[PDB]
């Protein structure tokens, strides 16, 4: 059992004959001695030295009278003969910057995964993931302060589940020195940001996601070699970590446990239920222009956890059309069970940009999706790398005065619940922040204070598309089937009409209907599959959300009419800028 490294290395209490403390263990092979260093040494390297294993390369040793709640550190003379104090990599907690001393903290307990929080992860469960920075989510008025694991376990937890989302998603909760990094630029794998508090604290927030039945996605970047406080470079004087810029040696077999062990250290010691993989193009490039073992870490990583902790997921973003990443490793590989749609973010996105005059001349922007639809297990995320750097807010892309803005965002949203693929939606985007995503200030909450306004409308819209979207199992079982979707009109491009239906396993569907242009159309006739009464679930024009309430008003009955090559018909209103999803009544 050489895939929980985190359960020997690093610092661990115990007591050897009955005196205890806590025996620590490294690994520099290299190295030229290594002493510990803490709070019981009165700091002093000359003390406590440590015993060098050949095999293994791991110095250890077991100091009594050191106990949970000391700092500590490694002073070694590096292969080059060098003073170094380098902080434990096995550190579960660590210290406020500046900036490193370890802490001597144990394992948490550990979580078995509940059935309920597997199923959640399941291709055939909804799936709608709340996208979250923790440092710049909401901050306390007086101070600016952040808010604390357990803050955020009385805020952030009950408004994602009254929202109606299934999952958090955590930008990186890794130790990191720089704000600015978002978490991408770590410094510490295994220690839970101190930003927040402690890591029980941190513990505390995630059992309190699940007592709330959330599923939480951790984003992990064994991808991002540390580069900062020479935290993990040059670790005994050698290119221990790294290579002869700084990129991981995934080859290497005691990086790799660490990696591995990192990611079983999460689902394992915190009940984390999946893990994101970001940049994985820039893992696998630069043998032909893949890192073929890099390549065969994810590979095999992924099979570990569907190994060991099965119902625990894997996501991906990858920026080429790098062929079969949520794909089985015997064939295509990688074998991550879900990827970000990148494709569909910017199709999308940029037929939403243009002046409604002019879809009609890009239908295929929003008709394209399908085609590949079935190559990948896709998620469709609006996520925090669309929102910064000048790329404008999700709203500011919108054409139009302001109310044709809020129309054309929740037009969007309705047809992105609809189609085909998991949901992903970053913060503030539920509520149409005007501004950028500022990760060094709270979101702009004082949109939602006063009078009812259009940022609350769509705040409505994105919890009744949740709520709604779970309910019935045709919008979220067969993503990944052609049975789960089929297009009624596809080819509507003069007056950017669009229509589908989707489906469930007992052959129920829901008919999806987008009109794109701010043309009301009445008395829209189009072919459908299941004759009989009809009458609308949804409507992004209801006054509800400030629409202008345009709609069918009651139940509409098909007609034995033929139209687009169907033998029955509906003949709908369309509202202007806006989807409607309609099911179908039982008599
Ligand atoms: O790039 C490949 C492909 O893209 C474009 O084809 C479009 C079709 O013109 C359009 O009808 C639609 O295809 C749909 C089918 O009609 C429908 O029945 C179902 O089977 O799948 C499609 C749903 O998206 O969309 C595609 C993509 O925009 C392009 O115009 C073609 O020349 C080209 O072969
Ligand atoms: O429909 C896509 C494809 O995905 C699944 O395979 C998963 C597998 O469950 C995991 O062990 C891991 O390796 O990810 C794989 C995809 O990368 C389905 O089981 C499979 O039937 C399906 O073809
Ligand atoms: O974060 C909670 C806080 O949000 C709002 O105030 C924000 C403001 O919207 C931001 O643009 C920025 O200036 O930070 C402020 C808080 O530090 C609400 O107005 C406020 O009531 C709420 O508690």
């Amino acid at each position: 059992t050489h895939l929980r490294p985190y359960e020997t290395l690093g610092a661990h209490a115990d007591t050897m004959d009955g005196v205890t403390g806590t025996r620590f263990s490294v690994w520099a092979p290299n190295a030229r001695r290594v002493s510990v260093v803490g709070q019981f040494n009165y700091w002093d390297g000359r003390r406590h030295p440590m015993r060098l294993r050949k095999e293994s390369g791991i110095w250890e040793l077991f100091i009594p009278g050191a106990h949970n709640g000391q700092l500590y550190k490694y002073e070694m003379i590096d292969a080059n003969g060098n003073l170094r104090l380098k902080s434990d990599p096995y550190a579960f907690e660590a210290q406020m910057r500046p900036e490193t001393a370890s802490l001597i903290c144990g394992l948490p307990e550990k979580v078995v995964q509940t059935e309920e929080r597997k199923k959640a992860n399941q291709f055939d469960a909804p799936i709608s993931i709340y996208e979250v920075h923790l440092g710049s989510w909401r901050r306390h008025t007086d101070n600016n302060f952040w808010l604390s694991y357990r803050e955020l376990a009385d805020q952030l937890v009950p408004y994602a589940k009254w929202m109606g989302f299934t999952h958090l998603e955590l930008l990186p909760i890794n130790e990191h020195p720089f704000d600015g990094s978002w978490g991408y630029q770590p410094t510490g794998l295994y220690a839970p940001t101190r930003r927040f508090g402690t890591r029980d604290d941190f513990r505390y927030f995630i059992d309190a996601a699940h007592a709330a039945g959330l599923n939480v996605i951790l984003d992990w970047v064994p991808g991002h070699f540390p580069t900062d406080d020479f935290a993990l470079a040059e670790f005994d004087g050698t290119n221990l970590y790294e290579h002869s810029t700084l990129i991981y040696n995934y080859g290497r077999r005691e990086v790799s446990n660490f990696l591995v062990g990192n990611a079983l250290y999460w689902i394992e010691r915190f009940g984390i239920d999946a893990l994101r993989v970001d940049a994985v193009a820039s893992m696998i490039y630069r043998g032909g222009r893949e890192n073929l073992e890099a390549i065969e870490f994810l590979r095999n990583t992924n099979r570990i956890l569907g190994e060991q902790v099965s119902g625990a997921v894997t996501m991906a973003e990858e920026s080429t059309d790098f062929p079969g990443v949520s794909r089985p490793q015997d064939m295509g590989g990688l074998g991550f069970w879900y990827k970000w749609n990148l494709g569909w973010m910017h199709d999308t996105l940029d037929y939403m940009k243009l002046d409604p005059v002019y879809r009609q001349y890009h239908h295929d922007k929003l008709t394209f999706g399908i085609l590949y639809n079935y190559t990948e297990n896709f998620v469709l995320p609006l996520s925090h790398d669309e929102v910064v750097h000048g790329k404008k807010s999700i709203l500011d892309r919108m054409p139009g005065d302001a109310w044709q803005k809020f129309a054309n965002l929740r037009a969007y949203y309705g047809w992105m619940w609809a189609f085909p693929g998991k949901k992903l939606l970053f913060m503030g985007n539920e509520f149409a922040q005007g501004r950028e995503w500022n990760h060094d200030a709270s979101l702009d909450w004082h949109l939602l204070e006063g009078g009812d306004n259009w940022h609350h409308g769509v705040q409505r819209l994105v919890r009744d598309l949740n709520l709604t979207y779970r309910h019935h199992k045709a919008m979220h079982e067969l993503d990944f089937d052609p049975y789960g979707f089929e297009w009624l009109v596809v080819d509507d491009k003069e007056r950017s009409v669009l229509i589908f239906v989707r489906r469930d396993k007992e052959g129920n569907e829901i008919i999806v209907a987008s009109n794109f242009t701010p043309v009301p159309r009445h008395d829209y006739r189009f072919g459908i599959n299941q004759p009989g009464k009809w009458r609308e679930i949804l409507n992004t024009d209801s006054m509800h959300y400030h629409g202008s309430n345009a709609g069918n008003g009651g139940t509409v009955h098909s007609d034995e009419i033929a139209s687009h090559g169907r033998q029955h018909s509906l003949s709908l209103t369309l509202p202007p800028l806006a989807t409607i999803w309609l099911v179908r009544e039982a008599e």
